[PDB]
């Protein structure tokens, strides 16, 4: 009904994310669809590995203040292996959970291919032939336990990936430069939006 | 018809709100329901009392360098007396007013339970299943006088509130560090979006 | 079904847009009808002219360093002449691509009358007499090529506009301070909603 409008994580999921290694996090994603958008609710709290707990002060160097999280869709918008999320709870959404069944087709989900195209290059490109690079890419700042003194930097990229010969993506890429002395990964929610791709 | 999916104030009040004193504020908020998540738009123009002509010359002091807005809900979505906002005029959407009759349920508005649940707030161990008090909460800035020059500190929380045996709260935090010389307290407006509550 | 809800610029737009020079910009504009409020989704290329390839060391005064783009309509929603926007391919969605004939009425998509109306004469005198010039405003930063290091200060104005005996009016100001070196004005994606005019 509504329910088919909609494809999630759960709205509190248990682990069901990789930023470092196996299931040491939880994103809690929703999409919903009004019409030719989807309108997309998204949410990170890290239980464990290189990032439960940051210090910058006892960890400096740039791996300890950058990771990214990708959805790698196939040409029905299945999620691929290569994915941070786990699929076992990605699915429809049902009364507060997902659909008894793994879904076949999601392609009404995915980002626009005409929007976000795979590759743009505006080397030798007349000017009425050019495309957007930035236009795939929706930069915002989310806030370590809900503190605007704690900002990290965002960045969600659509159609960005090539791994694992993926057609649609969405990539949340995080990054910061404050040295943040023992701030577990814990993010406020951030509303975002983006162009379906057209069913059929 | 179409007005069941909007629960809205008006989209022009009248004095509806207390920042300082009684109706010293005219809130705009309007929550429709996209599927599974809610869009709202929120503005706050105050009109009398201590936030009506912000000057931190004169008035230095934390109390005049921030205040909040609570909306407190029960078990049917109905607003309790606690409140900020006046529910006078707090109602389902009839083409650009209300319904005559206040409402007897607005659950599925409500911030859903299980993506945002009470936190009884002591020393917890375990981080690999302690619920997130972050994911509850959006923050970004409004602009005062709609001036990028004049930015406030905006925290959105869900389901954060005590008071009045609430079930379901929205709460927004305004504060600022800059010292405004006679800067009216009247916001841009701020587009945001949540995990709805679902019903029979 | 449900196509008739989108008003939208193509998700793969033609040059399209007066920044500068006529069709010297791909301005991506889509609106779609939710419930009550309309869920926007904007960017904006430059690809000629004064900003489609910006040097601020070059070019230091204020006249390179801003620009804005309207969107201007009539009592019926349909765009006039004055508009930054070509309303040649700026229809209601077909498919992936518009619908045969140019969009006759589209009232329903318009900014809202009562939520953001023309300003007059304001005096403290509070019978009803306030009006917010705020509330008609959302102010935010959008980044040139996706670059969190780029801010544009953006803001998003509703029936401002006074421009050809306009009704209704959307407005995107873009400006900034840094010195820009060699800078397409490429605008990351930027989410936005407003209270939509009440059809009949």
């Amino acid at each position: 009904e509504n329910d088919r409008r909609t494809l999630w994580t759960t709205p509190d999921p248990e682990a069901n994310c990789k930023v470092s290694e196996e299931k040491d996090s939880k994103l809690t994603l929703v999409l919903t669809k009004c019409g030719s958008q989807i309108l997309a609710s998204v949410s990170l709290l890290v239980v464990k590995g290189k990032f439960a707990n940051i210090n910058n002060k006892t960890n400096p160097g740039e791996d300890y203040k950058k990771f990214s999280v990708k959805l790698l869709f196939d040409a029905n918008g299945k999620l691929l292996t290569g994915s941070s999320l786990d699929g076992n709870y990605w699915n429809y959404k049902n009364k507060d959970s997902v659909i008894g069944s793994p879904y076949e087709n999601a392609v009404p989900f995915m980002p626009n291919s005409t929007a976000y195209p795979k590759i743009i290059n505006n080397g030798t490109a007349n000017p009425e032939d050019k495309k957007s690079a930035a236009k795939k890419t929706i930069v915002t700042n989310v806030y370590l336990g809900g503190d605007a003194a704690k900002p990290v930097a965002t960045t969600i990229s659509f159609n960005k990936e090539t791994e694992s010969n993926c057609v649609y993506s969405i990539t949340f890429d995080f990054a910061w430069n404050k040295t943040y002395k023992n701030v577990p990964f814990d993010s406020s929610s951030l509303t975002f939006s983006y162009i379906a791709q057209d069913a059929e």
